């Protein structure tokens, strides 16, 4: 069942308007940056909780200077959109929020379209996936920015991927061009020893993940934990007492092991399933410490 | 006015029938492969001549086998797509026929679709671009095999050719990750220095192009010339005698000059003036001894 | 009209008597290694204020110590000259005090002059630059150790300013090896984003900058700001609210943008002109907390 | 006792008349290209023979070019210059010569000096250098094009040659950045092993020597040697059968051993006598076969 | 059973006199250098054929002088110890012959064994290996010369062969520092494309592979094959119609596939079947084309 | 004089029991990991002090966990034989220790040995080293994790170890891939400049040295000293006011000089002698307030 609505290029419309040619915009995929916005439902309050929405819309203008996408959209008309969308839909569960901008031929124009589908949440379930290290090296500064959340760079990310599926593991992790931890395919990651977090610093070549910086949060402040971004070694996250990776898609999934060397306290392992448990209370606006990170959008219960 | 027809998923179509959603495929085109082959238009012939349609069509096969799309369509498919669609779209003069791969979302599906539109030729032209190396570095087989002709590698490949604009050149030439010329944006570049050829060697991280096979076979068979596959250094590039950009959009594209370095004997040069003479006659069916480069489509005079 | 004096070898001498063959000495300018000292003339005071002379004259014993020049010269042999240096050149006005050793050819001597020249200083007035990333990588210790200030260091810092002036920039900045942002041509540069100030770590490959040393202190001893010395991005300079080159003859110099990218809060910005002016309160004697980076010549009022 | 004369800036001037201040070229030193050229007396015929003048000042307007230099000089001018000073000089024996160019501080001016010097040739004595490899790494086109004889790049080449004469060697090698062999610090290497000649090819980061240029021509043509340019490893050039350093300065300069490791036929081996002498009979003018390399200049008997 | 006799030090001794402490030599198996001779049965002549016995005696020589180990042993003496050896242990069948030089500890002292045990050769079978890239680097002359066959070197290929073993491939090939083929973990690796046969360069950092060799002349001069020794890209060999690992123990090993992607004419493809069958009939001394690389040693009928 | 016992495969035999085959291990060497543990002997208290036992007992369980060695022994298992192998020797005296595991040849079993040996301490004694830069480039995470203490690693520092004693120094240290300080060839390397102490960080690619993290614990907790782990540059440790070597095996070994520049407050300095004092005292159960790096075994005064 499709969406009620979605935005375009400063609009709502029903869903069924928003068709396009075929031939439309393969070139604009190219440029094109996105974000993932999560929505989560309070049925109790009868509010939609949108997580860190004016950061992700902040993160978008950004990839959207770096790529050079002329200005057309702001930062508070992208969150609007959402809220407006969110509420127009009237889908009262979890739901994923996609912006998505791209560049159409000189004088190129930004477009943008924004859309909101049924989203499930994990962060009840306690599940583990078993991680490889890719014999693909992650894209850096030098050829592929990091830094811009681009379709392009995702090409990178599903030669992992599809390596990780056909030799037997659930999910992909990077080295750099250096040969040390970068991320995971869509996600950041973190790895617990003692009860020490340790995460790449940013500049190890990753996405400013909004997801990393909440975990951080909340590792420092809820639970006094250590945290250090550094440059991570491959050969120390395969001694790690506990991994996951964290982000927008991913929320907190526990890494079971890597390159078949297991986490010694499980998965979730305890750091894991605290985190895991006060960022879902977080989300879901059952924590008041963290309220300026929620967008409300009052519905009416389910 | 666009073309009466393309190809999708085994079958021509009107052009207006080919309608999807907004929504449809962005996440696709990470995925995706293409080739450009052109149709040269012999109106004394009524012939419309698809260069080299094989080799691209093998090139793409590779592409899709590379990317690991689920086999569904085969080289002579997409040859004959080709020769239908260049004849039921009934347009007699020059066309960029462009297929376009991609895999849908476990059980990924392939698609594919086929485009033919007019083309402008400048192999009658005389005119000449202004060239700089880029401060970003060519992808490498490391995180981005540049063998694939993937939409994707053009994100790299416009971090370069907007530096070039803003910057008041006319096109981008790569370094690699070693210091090395790597191509330009979307073509391979030729040195002439004395009267010898030179073009970066494969490895030195280069799409496999038909044109520059062209090129080499036509200078070493025709004009008799010395063709040197090799790592180039940037700064015997700045002493070139000419220089040019080959490629199926680009054809024979003269370098005038290169950060500011002009090229000894101008743009064209007489080599280059030669090469692409020689391309000319071979691409529109005037020169017997490159025919089986050729795949006619006849469809009377216009 | 040229100075009075300089000193050469131990001894001030007249101007016009430091006369030497044309063919003396370009050899010996392979291995030479200078300062940029800075004088400032405070009229009121009747008194040159001779900028952190003994940490230039230190650091020049380093770099004549890591070439390898036997020892000849002192520390306070370079601080003493420079003191007589400017007094008995007369001038009372703000003065740029070059030093430069070299060694003359097995048994090779160390040579050094030094020589005072009046300087225009920019610490009154509000201008900025327009800098672009080069696409030539800065020398690394591998090659050419960024620590020493040799004039060799500077082959490399003019394939970067010849590029940024005939592309139309003002500056030029530079990328490390590995792809990370190095410093200026001729001086260290600072980002703000936030009010968290941001410069190359030592490592980044760059020259142990007295001013960049003195611009940290004063931002955080002064201003009470964060500054943190990492590994920096190219992409998040692009995103900075302000940035600057800080050097000896730098002063404070804002950039207005970097590879087009405007600094949000322009240039000079807020952080920025704070940092201009206790700066300039610093090396005109007017802040007697910084009192022990001076040294006094007392030479009467103009 | 000095020569009678030198070239500056389009004249020839008595010795003592091209007197500069000390503070004069310091920095025009950065920009500096030079080249060194080799007259050889033939006392018999009474003729100096200019070593191959031409590609010598060809050389010098390309490394003029690259440094960006301004027009002010040509090829025809270095050449007759160089003609006219060893002749108006009046010496009868070998010599040096060399040109050094220089840009002097927007609108920079191009000015050159050359002069004549007497020289020892080497090339009827049978000596041997011991070699190591540096722990200091060759400049390469990312930082430092190899390809232009700048004064500067010989600050990489005193780490190496000052580590050398302190560790008890004669001479280094070094290796690129990458591990492979690159150059001697003023010469290109050969080695020796079977009666197949190696030498690392340009690309391996190594100035366009003519020199070389000219032992390639004579090992093909006079020994029907094999001739190899090739990326060459560090370790196989421990197992030469033999090794030389060859340049204008060099002549051919046989390498006894390399890192202690001693080359199997001695120091000058067997290949390297006869190419030594042929080098010898060729640089004389006492071989017809290769006069087109020779610019005499009568002057009569000594 | 174990052989009768073994090699150590100069002589021949029982197998069981050939007993040391278990704390002997752990240090020295660090410096160990070692070759593997295959020797090959004529039951019709009751002859053993030992495979290119000198050039392995040189290589290990080599590997020794490479180490620095001091003179004790020579080529002659190796040579004819396995002679020796192969006679005196009386076995008449195929035998692998394993000379192992190690230091023992200033003045270190050069000792070797030499033992032949039988082994199993696989060239009258059809058989083929699933192979994989490892994320693991392959060494380099910069760390660990992959030119010296050291047991070291062999700790690099066990991260790749135990990594293919748990992901479900039966070997591993390796990508060098810069992302180019290097070899498999104890063999060199070929490639057929069209019949064109490929093979990485020795600077691609392999080892100077004897098989390598003689399959490189089995294939010019027997097939009149076209053979390129150069770099080979990671996704070309994705593309191969053929491939096979070559070495001592791998005689001729073909690859079924790569990464999953499966040779297009099988393994042994017809290319892989003429080399096995010319190399089988080679060492077994049924041609006499290449009796000079067979060391017969006459031992009578089994 | 042989130890009375040694422990191998979970149990103690005389020495004389534990004979192999000569060519028993060769293979399994390539795998072998190891520990170094000292203990020191107090007569006054007639105990032996084993160093940080359970820390060497878990680096060789996690060394074994990375080679992926099969589980056979368990920590608490090394730390006992260790404590009865040092009783049943009967030696009171310094001793080194040496676990050494390996893995025999699918199916591989995991097998190990102990052996107790004396040692000399040079605690007492002030003695320096002359140390220089290899060539030769340190093992990285990429090719060879450093974390692993694996004797194929000691290939590498004998590379740099043998340069360092045929060029006339006592002592190699490490350049890393990108040309950063590593580490020495069996020890970490500290440098004092001021009276701050500097360490590369372990992402430098070095051991997680136990001696390096007790010298730290001891300079930040017994001094107060500030203590840099980070990124070191070669020329900043030639300027260094002290450097020592440290290590099981080096205790603290004090650096004179590096590649001949001189360590300024000698040879030990005072900060070097410091740490070597409280090391001893430590080491010899004379400093209660480290008691818990100590396993006491009393077996009487000597
Ligand atoms: C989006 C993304 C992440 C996680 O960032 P969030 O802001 O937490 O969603 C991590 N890695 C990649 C490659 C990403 O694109
Ligand atoms: C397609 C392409 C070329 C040229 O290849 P042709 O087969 O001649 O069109 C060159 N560079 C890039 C990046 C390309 O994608
Ligand atoms: C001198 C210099 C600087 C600035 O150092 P100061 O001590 O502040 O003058 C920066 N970069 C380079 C390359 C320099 O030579
Ligand atoms: C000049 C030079 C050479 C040799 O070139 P010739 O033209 O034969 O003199 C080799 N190496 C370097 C670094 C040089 O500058
Ligand atoms: C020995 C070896 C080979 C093959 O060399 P041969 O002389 O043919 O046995 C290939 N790779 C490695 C790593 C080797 O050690
Ligand atoms: C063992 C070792 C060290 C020092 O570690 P300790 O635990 O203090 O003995 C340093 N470097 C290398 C290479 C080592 O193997
Ligand atoms: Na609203
Ligand atoms: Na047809
Ligand atoms: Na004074
Ligand atoms: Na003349
Ligand atoms: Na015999
Ligand atoms: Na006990």
């Amino acid at each position: 069942e499709n969406p009620k609505y979605l935005w375009w290029n400063h609009r709502i419309i029903p869903w069924e308007e928003a068709t396009v040619h075929l031939t439309d915009y393969w070139w604009a995929s190219v440029t094109a940056v996105f974000e993932v916005i999560s929505g989560y439902w309070n049925n109790a309050e009868g509010e939609m909780y949108i997580f860190r929405l004016e950061d992700h819309a902040r993160r978008l203008e950004q990839s959207m200077q770096l790529i050079r996408m002329p200005k057309e959209f702001t930062v508070d008309e992208i969150c609007q959109a959402t809220i407006d969308l969110v509420r127009a839909n009237d889908y009262r569960g979890d739901v994923f929020i996609m912006p998505l901008a791209y560049a159409v031929g000189g004088d190129r124009t930004t477009e943008m379209f924004i859309y909101s589908r049924p989203a499930v949440s994990r962060l009840e379930e306690d599940f583990s996936l078993h991680a490889c290290y890719s014999s693909w090296t992650r894209i850096n500064e030098r050829v592929l920015p990091p830094r811009i959340k681009a379709l392009a760079n995702y090409r990178n990310s599903q030669l992992a991927s599809s390596e990780a599926a056909m030799n037997g593991y659930d999910t992909a992790l990077f080295l750099n061009p250096e040969g040390k931890v970068a991320e995971g395919t869509g996600s950041c990651v973190f790895f617990v020893r003692k009860g020490k977090l340790i995460t790449p610093d940013i500049t190890s070549g990753i996405l400013e993940s909004i997801t990393r910086d909440t975990v951080i949060h909340l590792a420092r402040e809820v639970l006094g934990l250590e945290v250090e971004e550094r440059v991570v070694d491959r050969t120390e996250t395969y001694l790690a007492d506990e991994a996951f990776l964290c982000g927008t898609h991913a929320e907190i999934t526990p890494i079971a092991s890597i390159d078949r060397h297991e986490m010694k306290h499980g998965a979730p392992g305890p750091i894991t399933r605290q985190l895991r448990d006060i960022y879902r209370e977080v989300v879901y606006g059952r924590d008041f410490r963290y309220r300026n990170w929620l967008t409300p959008v009052g519905m009416g219960v389910r």
